[PDB]
């Protein structure tokens, strides 16, 4: 039936999209019951973010600084405060179009969509991993920052991301929606180096499982392995080691195809020590690690 | 500042999507104004499916029998008509999440985003190629039947593709929101084998521009060639042949980057005498083209 790398259905953030103006400074904020929230970046000039002391920047701001734009209807701001790296707006009005919601801190190797906008309009969405370097691999221009990351289930959307920052390598770094950046990384523009990124070994298992349910069956083989044994491959390889915890989380692809996890390590084994000699899963010529096994369960079984 | 598979914001078709049944058959229908459009096949049972005479089963349905499901609310049917392999069911209510539509029939090799239903209600969003054999290589399960392909352009929703069938190799065809197939497939359980596909040539090439732009440039070489020997090399490879249209539209590509299209064609002609020797393209291992050159020019400016 086909695997894709699918995001969640955007509507529900579309709505809460704003634009949030300071000064010479735009970008999106999201609005939430009678709050607003954006990276408090939008207080800087370019000028500022050398070095910026967010405290005394903001004490030079009144509630009529900030300009909140939902579509064309100014709301008015009623409060402004800081906590951590992102601003919070109070307005006078409640989103009529805000959603059942949460604010989450997801673990690096976890997934969710990303609706990148600029001037508080959507432009598109795509699916995301948190690096386990913290890091993201988006695509982002200067405009995007506030553009979240979600997470659904069912009526309720999880928010964990927001985006602040593009490293000078090309890759992505913001905060929960408690202004918590995810890593080491500041809002300064400093030299921040993401540190090694390594293959989230759980995902490429679960996309590995996803491609047997799929019909694409050439990787599997006639091995198994242990997990000290597979681990010490996944080191040689920058892969995550794997955990029990991994195996147990895998448990229900296992028990649908009936292929034990150790056997598929054994394939994942194969593959990293002999590449995919020209061959492809799913599509993909690299071994894909952006799909969590809650992922591939959801997309196998149609959770709406 | 990154490159990702990005499809459309959904909001504006979530809206839209409601559950049809009819008997035992229950499927995705789109409500647009007054009228509900649904693959004609949900009159059918598995067994009507192997050689159905839609003519004769529709006869024996009244508009009682189509029942219409628009989140928890039911529409009053107040007529129906079949139009090729959709029905039109026309409701008492125009729905009040009505955007500014049209159909539009895609060419192959034009892209689009999916929104994934089930019981009309969206899982999830992806984008779409329309594969020069006029198949989609999506994610559809059993009850996708009916979830809509469209593009955007500001507030415009043009509807390109309404899901319909699972080929036996995994595939996916339906039609245009006229209910007129794309390709030679028909709405009948029996073998339909998809035809050769070829790589779209003029999306690769911009997919190389949206590389260059995001600072992949290990491809770029010292050579240049013509376009009746690129071609000889796209045939041997199963590449569309590339025509002065194809780079007329790469113009812009051409123009942002100073890298004129036919030394594009040749690091392209490289990499497919070649291969990537190992390495990788904006994330991928293989030549990309699901991204066409106004996808690349959108992405890379962040038009909203
Ligand atoms: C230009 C751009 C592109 C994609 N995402 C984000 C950006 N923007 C940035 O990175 C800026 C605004 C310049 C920045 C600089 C230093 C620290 C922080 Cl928190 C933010
Ligand atoms: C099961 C499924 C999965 C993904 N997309 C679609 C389907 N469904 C089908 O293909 C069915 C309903 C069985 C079918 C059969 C023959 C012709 C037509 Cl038009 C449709």
């Amino acid at each position: 039936s086909g695997f894709r790398k699918m995001a969640f259905p955007s509507g529900k953030v579309e709505g809460c999209m704003v634009q949030v103006t300071c000064g010479t400074t735009t970008l999106n904020g999201l609005w939430l019951d009678d709050v607003v929230y954006c990276p408090r970046h939008v207080i800087c000039t370019s000028e500022d973010m050398l070095n910026p002391n967010y405290e005394d920047l903001l004490i030079r701001k009144s509630n009529h600084n900030f300009l909140v734009q939902a579509g064309n209807v100014q709301l008015r701001v009623i409060g402004h405060s800081m906590q951590n790296c992102v601003l919070k707006l109070k307005v006078d009005t409640a989103n009529p179009k805000t959603p059942k919601y949460k604010f989450v801190r997801i673990q690096p190797g976890q997934t969710f969509s990303v609706l990148a906008c600029y001037n508080g309009s959507p432009s598109g969405v795509y699916q995301c991993a948190m690096r386990p370097n913290f890091t993201i691999k988006g695509s982002f221009l200067n405009g995007s920052c506030g553009s979240v990351g979600f997470n659904i289930d069912y009526d309720c959307v999880s928010f964990c991301y927001m985006h602040h920052m593009e490293l000078p390598t090309g890759v992505h770094a913001g905060t929960d929606l408690e202004g918590n950046f995810y890593g080491p990384f500041v809002d300064r523009q400093t030299a921040q180096a993401a540190g090694t990124d390594t293959t989230i070994t759980v995902n490429v298992l679960a996309w590995l499982y996803a491609a047997v349910i799929n019909g694409d069956r050439w990787f599997l083989n006639r091995f198994t392995t242990t997990l000290n044994d597979f681990n010490l491959v996944a080191m040689k390889y920058n892969y995550e080691p794997l955990t029990q915890d991994h195996v147990d989380i895998l448990g229900p692809l296992s028990a649908q195809t009936g292929i034990a996890v150790l056997d598929m390590c054994a394939s994942l084994k194969e593959l990293l020590q002999n590449g995919m000699n020209g061959r492809t899963i799913l599509g993909s010529a690299l071994l894909e690690d952006e799909f969590t096994p809650f992922d591939v369960v959801r997309q196998c079984s149609g959770v709406t």
